[PDB]
């Protein structure tokens, strides 16, 4: 097994897993590491084995379809290794906590929304279709840029962006396009 968490690369008390080589804090990992289970698979295996016992579940899908789809386990286990994605890289730290807003000439906005909030809202079984997942994911990046208008710290928003989409197509297999 690795021994730096696979999410933050740290090193600490570590869970590791029993079908690959990587670890994981306790709280990295997502679902948070279950309490017995031997053994213990990690999302990464888990989200592997879904692709292997339906090898068609890759082939392209249209983002509006996705959207519609009922969060049922399979899909509840997508959105939270897509979140555990973003939180992969580490200019998610900016994004994490609650934010507040004042400054100048800037007006904070109507929704506010992090990761950790998202987090929270997964593990209570909040979202009832992936839409509503992806919807607080983007709009994460949306208030941000909004706010900080032509401040540079608003590509920090775009960067974080990008990572979600990338991740977003990957896992739920979108088709490809130009
Ligand atoms: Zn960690
Ligand atoms: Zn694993
Ligand atoms: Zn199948």
């Amino acid at each position: 097994n690795s021994n730096i968490c696979e999410v933050c690369n740290k090193w600490g008390r570590l869970f590791c897993c029993d079908t690959c080589p990587r670890s994981f804090h306790e709280h990295c990992h997502i679902p948070s590491v279950e309490a017995n289970k031997n053994p213990w698979s990690c999302i990464f295996c888990r989200i592997k084995t879904i692709q292997e016992r339906c090898p068609e579940s890759q082939s392209g899908h249209q983002e509006s379809e996705v959207l519609m789809r009922q969060m049922l386990p399979e899909e509840q286990l997508k959105c939270e290794f897509l979140l555990l994605k973003v939180y992969c890289d580490s200019k998610s730290c900016f994004f994490a906590s609650e934010p507040y807003y004042n400054r100048e000439g800037s007006q904070g906005p109507q929704k506010p929304m992090w990761l950790n909030k998202v987090k929270t809202s997964l593990n209570e079984q909040m979202y009832t279709r992936v839409e509503g997942f992806v919807q607080d994911m983007r709009l994460i990046f949306h208030n941000h840029k909004e706010f900080y208008r032509e401040d540079k710290f608003t590509r920090l928003g775009i960067q974080v962006q990008d990572i979600f989409e990338k991740n977003f197509r990957n896992i739920f297999a979108i088709q490809e396009t130009s």
